[PDB]
């Protein structure tokens, strides 16, 4: 190593040592060249490397959201998806990745609820653990964020997650503790949100006392983008680095001035900080030679190969859930006469909206990979629309009809069309212009023109749209058709083949930035459901693709309702009632209420399946995949029957966890409330059965061998054994059942395997008591129940603990 | 008078001072001769007043408990019920009654449950501020209790209910501010739990920042008995009177000590909390003249008369809530052949267990009731048995069993001693001597110049004969809190000295039952035997109180073959009358219910029941809700909660129709335990109660998440049927007035119908309730006749919530609804209204 | 040793330990029958024995006030000045010694100024270690006093004593600090007074991180007689025994609702007193062989010898201090008019 953190920290001087405590700009850390410290790159996110620029960003493998990898409940899969996303990370050259998440679904609304992985604990923490394993082996620095309850969006800078020191430690610290116990993330990111009171950014409770004195990780701890809310608190309190640059909180001026005042702080808090800096920088430089991080290096999407396309492609089909085959309506097959319908079917929903999402390298929608599969043109209906947002404007726009003369032209201009006599310009691929990390040397105010032209391919009418932050104006064939805002849309005639001029006039923000101009072909909606009826009636079965997107889930706000969109509910009554045997395939990040399910007689639960969405999901319904993934969350018939239904709002700051240790699976199983389909749950194309075929129990391990079999003679499959333990006469209040083991096993048709399954006693079945501020390992009885979901336990066995444990830390 | 508070604490000395800040005894206040300040008594309870006593109390007239109280929906006659208990209490001689009991039911399973009013504030609020009204109308004081969030029993000494400022402002502390506002109690008591982490007790927000500095209020806080927790800290934070004496936060010693040490108080804060203690004292002498109480008076029974047994009647039948009529079983007629089955049928259920319990002038069973009214011997079946515990012993043995079973020699002898049986001479006189009626021995606050206050260390021996009615096998039981052996002709039967195991006797501080079956024969003569030690008695390793036992008897049964009798017999019956539900042992003072069942066989019984005869109507009788699994096939259904000393009446009255049932539920009923919004944080764990659903207690939650409920909140039939309408609506900036014009469709019965008016906000960006019980009034209406009832209110009363992040009360600018009904799921006749003056606003 | 503190801690029920943690009287303990846990009797002073009374009290060996004492200078004179103390202590079958007094005469006025050592830290704690040493390796326990700033006596249960940490260090603590270092009394009795704001006998930064999680020290602290002002925080903070009794603030039923009523101390906070107040017994108890106290015994004059009677002679001989002698006026001659 050429790295030494003590002897730099004794050589920098006390300025040097200020600028470590935030970044420079929204990516990179301080260089200080006079001691070989080097600026490191981080980089979003935990389903993807998007680089340093959202706008004209260069494209990037997206990985399915986190609720679909859970779903996997494969941790070696887990594992080889963080490998790729370190490979796809060094060639952004990042250094560090924002991920993964987990945060906790303790309701369905949540806006980044597609992000994290798992209502359940266990399942989150060794998601987390396996994804961190598979990037560090790589040498690429993993962050796991967001540290603590930032299980909302909704005011997330204020809220106050009031939430009770038991519920903390089983539920939302457990992911934390259990990837640090087992991964020992590099870094880690804080929350925007308080813990009951107290900004997480600057709770020495959490950041120090609970981190540090009493888990013993050695990592660096990073605000969330502008979540740093104090100068000398969160130095004081265990905050090492501030990001973005330029810094806000900690100039060399307040800082220092802290110091000199006695305001707070003290020159060993700094140094306490800077510590842990070096040590996260320690780590990327005694990587360089494995990774070949270059620094401040050049971005590219040299990891685009077949190898990370077959790997998406499986990590995705993987993902999938089969929630419904009556009939053996599924698999398909390639003869079967098909129609395709639905909003979902050519979308290309790759993951959920935000900071987690990117631009890729393609998308296969799910119309493309059935068409992919069966070699030939596939009869097709939309049925339905289902857009929050009409876009698809530079994603239809352009005589040549080239792949590079595709899209539109943008033009950044100093002042504006009103006044210019006669800087930047950039091919514009996607209507949703994200203009919030762009820069340039002619700004900080700066003005856009996007030009091209439009071409309809059916005779009728097409509404144009444009929303803006913060000024704009749409003209098409140079007359003015519309004048964050909302959206404000234009009805026009047009003819097919026509060619139109799209002119969109542009303002910046103080007129950062944005604005989507969109167009989309109008049709009528009470036409195209009878239509689709029709179609469907003619057809041997029917396909049909709904869901939401990255606009109705999407960070920065939570979901009102569990509904699925505008028709899209009617639309699907409509296919059923002409075809029963239609699959319905869902993707959404978390749950929506199906109110027809009665009437679905097969149904797959897609998610947001990243580039390869399309092929993994006719993988499964061909069988080329015989689907394997069991729900990462409980799916409620209703909004009204979750255990956060009352309190998914900041009302007045804050957030009241009046579910306590009672979310997801533990909420249902203890009410005995029926649930569309829980925790767990997944089915095959074959069947399995399982029995513990051994089990010990020692003072301090429980070891448990289960025999699984694959009783079908036609598929190979994949099935997951889930192990719960019970207290059966305990003086504490608990879950009927928690969920403390996994594995996954796949078996041809007659094959039968053994898996083993060992764990500690206290990592089995402590609960924390609040009262004496521990963990606790009671003595009584204790039943371990195996199965293949959360209810369909198959094999039991009771068991006797005698010697007690309290214990703290990992 | 010119009892003078400022002359009086300036001529006190600063022992007098001290010697005023606590009890002298269980219920009386420090007498100060010199300065001609007298001892004030004060007692229990809510519903009836007991007196200084619990062991060979005076008997008393007991009112229904407060969910029935609150389900009558009627001011006027609550009011009325204060100023019967105010008479009450003038007759015990007590200045202060210890009551009414607001505490919130949030959950069903609350041991107190059955003593509050209401899940709702505004119901409950206004029903303690008419109670309130009557009493002190009368010149007696009022004592609301328990403030706050005393909302469960578990635990109830430690237990810290965690609850955000909005909740606790909505829903727990706004049946005391109503109070404060329309009705000026003299007394609060305290709570014996936290809130937030802080006892009650000393919480200077609760007792200072808010009664105080927001509120104004003047009269005297007290706290719950042996509710005081610190020396210091509850004389600084506004805690004015420690009960009961002798004191033991604040002796002489350890104030003064305090005081001479600068520990945490100064004679500032001592002063402060003797001159409310002195306003207290001042309402009773100004009052003097106008109630005559004695000081340490005698106590009677001089009430007990026919105007107090109408009214007690009265009230009763209007408490009662008919639930479901269906093919005409209600009211029952002379004519129909009828037998009347079950446990409840022959008890005595007058009231919920502990403090607010007493011994009664007399109570009538619903069995005597319906035999009262139809001038004759009426058939019966007990059908299942339900008690928790068995008692029955002296309520059935005789003191010399060749003597009549007359007044004087029915019941057992209680002699109490110093010294223990195995030690004492032989001359060794009894100090004390009674005759026992009831086989629960309470010694709680029992008191004799030989039984030290201090460490209560006496025993008891409890003899008697005992003559059974019938060859075959008995069950006998001994309970204890201290020390007991039952002996049976001489032979120890039971030993309750050995090896005790905790249970629920005794507010759940005492024993578990021990029973022994002996075959016995028939009119031969038993001698029982008692021999009792009190708390400190018994080496049990603490610091006890005096404790108390019950010895008790019971006829076995074979239990499936009484089932298969009473379903034969109801078979050949033209009706059956069921009568079933919980009793004070159930619902009690010092433990929460388990869980919502009917005790024991009681359900076997009722399907069965049903299935031999469906015209079958069935009278609940408990405090709070319980399941009824069989719900769809009972055609009829009464809930007749614990009717106090007239109970039984009050039930035939409503049954045969005398009384037209008028009483609307003052709770949620839901179908199942796992309904509620407390199903998950009804338990104190790890010391504390999180009150996770906020806001949203009772049919608040439930509608909020379209939970359907047995039976909603506001629900109750009549033998009539109404029918209204909004006649006038009126909004000002400040004020709504709202007409409502109600009329009896029905061409039969005069009765009465409860016009409930509810609120919403249309647009609001704050999370409220779908919408919250504002007004109602009660309305009498002949058959055809129509009347025109008027409710008006300020808006801040009507539609403010409280805004936790500003610290405040909001009327917010918006849309609104009036809805107006006859149940919370009975809307008739609604009206949107429109706010634009917005209103900021703490205090009253 | 036949007694063992975790054997009868464990033991104990929790009335008997509750009744551990205050005196029985003015002077003895609590005896536990049952458990063969003597009544352990202390006596004043720092400069002599009294016994259990003041009127009509036994006549003992009274010794130079302790300013006197601390200007010999000499640490071995002070060790045998120690163990006279302890001979005299066993006269009186006290096993217990309150003192020796190491407050600090910060000005000249104070009423017990004549009582402590110095004004000198450093001579203040060698005095008071010594002192300590003699006793000690008599059997007898000493107990250091008072914790800590009891340096005047004006308004002293309420004094609140305002003093930098400096100066509390080097100053006020440091006899303290040299007497638990190199002496380990048996007890330590806590003072009359705050500190910045808090009565040392529930000061849970004195009695606990410096006491015990700094030096850890491990013998027992007993407040000042009557020195104690609350129920709860006292037993949490530190102080394992309250005197005189009867007890004031440590009634069975107090404590006992406090347990019960989660009020400030759990079981923990009781047994962790106990276990100090059972500590000092053992000491006493291991040693009744080497002193052969009887346990609530008989008071004597039993030490008035000529050998005490010349070692009195002898430190109060040493104690003088000549502060002028011009001209050799003395010594005195004995046929000097």
């Amino acid at each position: 190593s050429k790295f030494d953190v003590e002897q730099l920290l004794s050589e920098l001087n006390q300025d040097e040592k200020i600028s470590l405590l935030s970044a420079v700009d929204f990516w990179h850390t301080k260089k200080i060249e006079r001691l070989g410290i080097p600026a490191v790159r981080v980089s979003d996110g935990p389903n993807g490397i998007r680089g340093t620029k959202f706008f004209d960003g260069v494209p990037s493998g997206c990985f399915p959201n986190g609720t679909g990898l859970a779903s996997t409940f494969d941790r070696d899969l887990l594992e080889t998806a963080g490998k790729l996303m370190a490979k796809e990370s060094i060639a952004k050259n990042a250094a560090v990745i924002l991920g993964p998440t987990t945060n906790m679904q303790r309701g369905p609304l949540g806006g980044r609820g597609f992000e994290s992985f798992s209502e359940d604990p266990y399942l989150a923490g060794m998601a987390t653990s396996s994804v961190v394993k598979g990037m560090q082996g790589e040498g690429i620095a993993a962050t796991v964020k967001h540290f603590v309850c930032n299980d909302l969006e909704d005011q997330r800078f204020s809220s106050n997650s009031i939430v009770s020191e038991r519920a903390l430690r089983e539920i939302y610290l457990e992911p934390f503790r259990l990837a640090v116990k087992h991964a020992n993330p590099v870094c880690i990111m804080t929350a925007y949100n308080k813990v009951n009171g107290e900004h997480c950014s600057q709770s020495k409770k959490l950041l120090i006392d609970i981190l540090r004195d009493e888990w013993k990780w050695d990592g660096m701890l990073m605000s969330d983008w502008f979540g740093t809310y104090t100068t000398a608190a969160a130095i004081k309190n265990g905050l090492d680095i501030e990001f973005p640059g330029p810094t806000r909180w900690r100039t060399r001026a307040l800082v220092s001035h802290s110091l000199n005042s006695r305001e707070q702080i003290t020159t060993e808090d700094v140094d306490d900080r800077v510590r842990q800096v070096l040590k996260m920088i320690k780590f990327v430089v005694d990587n360089l030679e494995k990774t070949g991080i270059v620094e401040n290096g050049p971005e590219s999407t040299s990891n685009n190969t077949k190898e990370t396309s077959d790997l998406l492609r499986k990590i995705a089909a993987d993902s999938i859930v089969l929630l419904k085959n009556k009939n053996n309506i599924l698999p398909l097959k390639k003869e079967d006469n098909i129609i395709v319908i639905g909003p979902n079917a050519k979308a290309k929903t790759s993951s959920g909206g935000g900071s987690a999402s990117m631009n890729s390298y393609y998308v296969v929608s799910p119309y493309e990979g059935i068409v992919n599969k069966l070699g030939k043109e596939v009869d097709y209906t939309v049925g339905a629309y289902s857009h929050k947002s009409i876009g698809g404007l530079a994603e239809s726009s352009l005589k040549p009809a080239d792949a590079e003369n595709s899209g539109l032209i943008a033009k950044f201009y100093s002042n504006p069309v009103e006044e210019r006599s006669d800087f930047h310009v950039t091919k514009v691929n996607r209507s949703n212009v994200h203009l919030f990390d762009f820069k340039h040397e002619k700004v900080d105010y700066f003005f856009v023109t996007l030009t091209g032209q439009y071409v309809p391919q059916e005779d009728g009418d097409y509404i144009f749209s444009l929303q803006v932050y913060g000024s704009g104006l749409f003209y098409l064939n140079d007359e003015l058709i519309i004048d964050g805002t909302k959206e404000r849309t234009k009805k026009l005639t047009l003819k097919k083949g026509q060619v139109y001029n799209v002119r969109v006039e542009y303002g910046s923000g103080p007129t950062a930035g944005g604005f989507q101009a969109g167009v989309i072909k109008a049709i009528d909606d009470d036409e195209e459901i009878r239509n689709a009826a029709e179609l469907a009636a003619k057809h041997d079965k029917a396909v049909l693709i709904i869901g939401l997107n990255g606009e109705w889930e999407t960070e920065g706000y939570d979901r009102e309702n569990m509904d699925l969109p505008k028709r899209t509910n009617e639309l699907v009554r409509a296919v059923l009632k002409a075809n029963p045997n239609t699959v319905i395939v869902n993707q959404s990040g978390t749950p929506v209420e199906f109110p027809w399910l009665e009437d679905a007689n097969a149904l797959v639960q897609a998610w947001y399946g990243g580039n390869e969405l399309g092929n993994a999901i006719a993988d499964v319904l061909y069988g080329d995949v015989v689907p394997n993934g069991k729900l990462s969350l409980s799916w409620p018939f209703k909004l009204q029957d979750n255990p956060a239904f009352l309190n998914f709002k900041t009302e007045f700051g804050r957030v009241i966890y009046g579910e306590d240790i009672f979310v997801g699976y533990r909420y249902y199983e203890k009410l005995q409330r029926k649930v569309a389909f829980p925790f767990g749950y997944g089915l095959s194309y074959t069947t399995f059965e399982l029995d513990i075929s051994d089990f010990k129990v020692t003072d301090d391990k429980i070891a448990i061998s289960v025999d699984v079999k694959n009783t079908g003679d036609k598929f190979a499959g994949s099935e997951v054994v889930q192990v719960y333990f019970s207290a059966l006469n305990s003086k504490v209040s608990r879950p009927v059942k928690e969920l403390k083991g996994f594995e996954k096993v796949h078996l041809e048709p007659g094959e039968k395997k053994t898996v083993n399954i060992d764990l500690e006693l206290k990592d089995a079945i402590s609960y924390f008591n609040e009262e004496l501020g521990k963990w606790h390992v009671e003595a009584g009885e204790y039943l371990v129940s195996v199965g293949t979901s959360s209810d369909d336990i198959l094999s039991v066995k009771e068991f006797k603990v005698e010697k007690e444990l309290y214990w703290k830390g990992l």
